[PDB]
């Protein structure tokens, strides 16, 4: 049982703690330096009206986050979003990641986006199989795109497509 | 004249060249023409870590080739993104591939691991220039952009180098 809701500035210290754990312990994230809560708050405020940012509360505690942002800052990409999801390392494999992402994707689809792209640092079987279970299709892979944790790691692109006409209408904000 | 390092005085000419493709083609996914200072801010920020080159003909800028970061996360630091534009008239005089060759030999010498090109499709000329220089097709996003009345895919081409492990810091252009 998890309350899926919109992320607030008060959730960011907890979100920052979760993601920092994977930055240090895993190559799932290509950052090599932990983040501070305010950097997270800055991205949220800048993106939450235009892209969905969701947290999952469990027993009053933040147990995961799923958020979206722009793929690239050029206008033709405006209908292309990038998605991300992180679950606390003690609440994994309980369905929170899929529940968060399902809510994220329905918002993105209702808003009028064309597609959603996921950038997965490989290897990462849990994230690959979750994304492919929710309809993401493999699209590409850059070889040795990053050096983290003493090795070169490929990065893969997964994409989930929605149906839009020609021309597409400007996408709706979250509200 | 000829091929040299880009200066702040070259940016207006560079901006005029690229704006031509912003306004008339889908090889780049901007819909809003640019202003020379956005180029100047990038040049000054990057010219010491990444090569920024211009080609001259008759003392006039005829094309630019530059590299920059692929993604702003430190693991990507040995991965560069490459770009090249030639003025409409100077196309098919060996300028592009010659510009790109000098750009690539600098990136390999500085100690980068690979070079990535993001090509908005259709773009048969660019696909061919890149694969002729050793780039391999590595992926493609479907209908990633809408411009000029249609959806357009975008493809990724990659040129791989070889580095020792752990890799040393990339050397500056100087
Ligand atoms: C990837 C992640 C978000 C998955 O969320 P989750 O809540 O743990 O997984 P779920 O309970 O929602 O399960 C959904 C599907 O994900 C897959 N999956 C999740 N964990 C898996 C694991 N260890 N091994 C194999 N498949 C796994 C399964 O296909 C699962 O389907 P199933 O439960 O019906 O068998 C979670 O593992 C995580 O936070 N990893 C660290 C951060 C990360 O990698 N984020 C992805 C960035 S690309
Ligand atoms: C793409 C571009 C840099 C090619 O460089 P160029 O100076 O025009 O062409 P070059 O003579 O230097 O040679 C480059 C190679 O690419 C191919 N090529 C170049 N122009 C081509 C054209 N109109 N049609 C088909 N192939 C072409 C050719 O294989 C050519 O080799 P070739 O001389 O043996 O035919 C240039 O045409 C350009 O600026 N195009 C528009 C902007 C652009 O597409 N940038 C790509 C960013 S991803
Ligand atoms: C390519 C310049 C990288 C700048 C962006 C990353 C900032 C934090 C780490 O920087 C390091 O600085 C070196 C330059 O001396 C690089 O060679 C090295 O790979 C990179 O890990
Ligand atoms: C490999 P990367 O660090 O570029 C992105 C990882 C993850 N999808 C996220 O969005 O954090
Ligand atoms: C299709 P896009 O606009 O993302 C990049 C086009 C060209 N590689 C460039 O860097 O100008």
């Amino acid at each position: 049982p998890a309350d899926i809701r919109r992320a607030t500035e008060a959730d960011m210290p907890a979100v920052c703690t979760i993601v920092n754990h994977y930055i240090e312990t895993s190559t799932v994230n290509f950052r090599t330096e932990p983040q501070e809560p305010q950097e997270w708050t800055d991205d949220l405020v800048r993106l939450r009206e235009r892209y969905p940012w969701l947290v999952a509360e469990v027993d009053g505690e933040v147990a995961g986050i799923a958020y979206a942002g722009p793929w690239k800052a050029r206008n033709a990409y405006d209908w292309t979003a990038e998605s991300t999801v992180y679950v606390s390392p003690r609440h994994q494999r309980t369905g929170l990641g899929s529940t968060l992402y399902t809510h994220l994707l329905k918002s993105l689809e209702a808003q009028g986006f064309k597609s959603v792209v996921a950038v997965i640092g490989l290897p990462n079987d849990p994230s690959v199989r979750m994304h492919e279970a929710l309809g993401y299709a493999p699209r590409g892979m850059l070889r040795a795109a990053g050096f983290k944790h003493g090795n070169w790691h490929d990065v893969g692109f997964w994409q989930l497509d929605f149906s839009l006409p020609v021309p597409p209408r400007p996408v709706l904000p979250v509200t």
